[PDB]
């Protein structure tokens, strides 16, 4: 059992909203008619029990907006991972042109799709809570989701497996896991100065927190990912470039888990010390990153997504 | 003296545009009446040693931008409006309306049409992804600027932590660092553009440039009063003399290179074509440390 090597020395913890969020995602959902036909398993997509792991100190309404922002994500990402979106990179340019509109302010059209809709939604709510600055942030990390998106589906074009580096290199964007801790900010209601947000220890604690999540993800997703020949997998890449074994290759990429999650918690205690106000908005911030890294790992292993 | 420990192991290059570059922005500046001695400031000989490989359309853009962050710099160190916040965001407000793309009205000044024009030439030549992060990098310059204001204003001075984080972005070097894609015409993917390496190595030669600055820019921001230097920050908290703050600053300049040149052997392979590109761009750094050092020791700013 592999999956038992997926541990941390920190804990996580739950909002006590998660259940009221998750079926208000479902509503939202239906709202802007992201639910295709594949009713009864809607029930047990549980993207508000993620949220709610990822944010358990969150406002509910805060809480609300990460939870539709992750369902949004796992809705879109299911698109360009199972269907033929994923290997049209002419309509894929299409629909992310509509996204960046709406990400600068745009208001959708008749004619838009029901995620552009959505994406637009989020934007608005997002606008009402948010300064400018940190909308400016959230949409460049969200823009680069787009662009390595958009590599993914270049590489299933032309069936190529990138490089260990290249791969671990885009997986940081493809994820979207960095505008997902721009949230951390909001959920937490804390405004970290320019040189404190930016600070080279902060965006090293910030990479080696998503190297965990994503490749966490890719130890729990490579069987479903196999199924459907998308080799953007840690697993999957490790086995392409050291022509090893599945096994060789599953415990290859539980070792850079391991050693990412001691590089993070060594890190942790290189925070200079720039003011009492700064450090404990910043701890906060960092906190955030561990509930992220445990709420991915316990919402994963309770999931159907990778049964 | 002490400038003699501010060396590299590597060297820089010139652009053979140098002068007819600088005469150019002289020209540009007066065209946009930024000036009010003008032969002495040299502005594009600095930009000709950043891009010695740009093409003199490229550069032109580069030095005019130069030339522009030294007129707005001096208004900040050395004139009341770095004094004065609420002016300061007034006048953000207005850079921060054009870069967003806003043409310029009657009563903007000289700055905001120079900026514009800039902005302008700078879409014919670059795509979007790279005019926001250019943009964003402005911004955080305008924000440091405005942040270095309230210290002045409250004759505030941070610690030695606080001043390194800041001065990253009161320089606007990542702005600078940001032409250099332009000047070698290269399109970095995402992936390798924003790999922790590069952020590393563009760290460390930030530090250097700002570091090296800091060094030989003491003396005229002791006498505008001003503590935004590695040098006069070290002073205060160490409590220590002023050559020994010199040395402490000329030890981790020395320091910061020593990691730079370590960092650069820590590049990954991604593919042929991605990494002749970042070597291009890594060595766009290495020109751009040489071309302060080289340009701030002739130059009669810093004499
Ligand atoms: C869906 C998405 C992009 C984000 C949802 C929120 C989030 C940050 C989840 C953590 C897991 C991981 C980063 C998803 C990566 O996509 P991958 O396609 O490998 O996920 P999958 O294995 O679940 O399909
Ligand atoms: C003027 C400016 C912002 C940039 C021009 C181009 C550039 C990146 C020059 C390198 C020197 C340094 C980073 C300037 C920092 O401002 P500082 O105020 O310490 O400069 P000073 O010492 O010359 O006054
Ligand atoms: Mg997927
Ligand atoms: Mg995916
Ligand atoms: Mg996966
Ligand atoms: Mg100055
Ligand atoms: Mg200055
Ligand atoms: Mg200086």
């Amino acid at each position: 059992d592999y999956r038992a090597r997926l541990v941390y020395p920190f804990s996580g913890a739950i909002s006590p909203h998660a259940d009221i969020v998750d079926q208000a995602t479902l509503a939202w959902a239906a709202m802007f008619g992201l639910l295709t036909d594949s009713r009864h398993k809607s029930r047990r997509l549980q993207y508000g029990l993620l949220a709610a792991r990822a944010y358990p100190r969150a406002d509910r309404e805060m809480l609300q907006i990460a939870a539709d922002w992750i369902a949004w994500l796992f809705f879109m990402d299911d698109q360009c991972d199972e269907t033929g979106i994923g290997r049209d990179l002419q309509r894929m340019i299409a629909l992310h042109e509509r996204f960046l509109a709406i990400l600068d302010g745009a208001t959708p059209e008749a004619h838009d799709c029901a995620l552009t809709y959505a994406l637009a939604d989020l934007r608005r709510r997002l606008a009402l809570r948010a300064p400018d600055n940190w909308l400016r942030r959230f949409s460049e990390h969200v823009r680069l989701y787009f662009t390595a998106n958009r590599w993914e589906t270049v590489n299933r074009q032309r069936g190529a497996t990138p490089n260990v580096a290249t791969y671990c290199a885009a997986r940081l964007f493809s994820g979207a896991v960095y505008a997902c801790f721009d949230l951390i900010e909001l959920a937490e209601q804390i405004e970290l100065p320019f040189y404190a947000r930016h600070h080279s220890i902060v965006q090293q604690l910030e990479q080696a927190a998503n190297n965990i999540i994503c490749w966490c993800n890719d130890v729990l997703s490579y069987p479903k990912e196999m199924q459907h020949g998308d080799r953007h997998n840690l697993v999957l890449v490790i086995q392409g470039e050291h022509q090893c074994s599945l096994p060789e290759a599953i415990d290859r990429a539980l070792d850079l888990h391991a050693r990412e999650v001691a590089t993070f918690v060594r890190k942790r205690t290189c925070v200079p010390y720039f003011d009492a106000a700064v450090n404990t908005a910043l701890e906060k911030y960092v906190t955030g990153l561990q509930f992220w890294i445990c709420a991915n790992r316990d919402w994963s292993l309770t999931a159907t997504r990778y049964a």
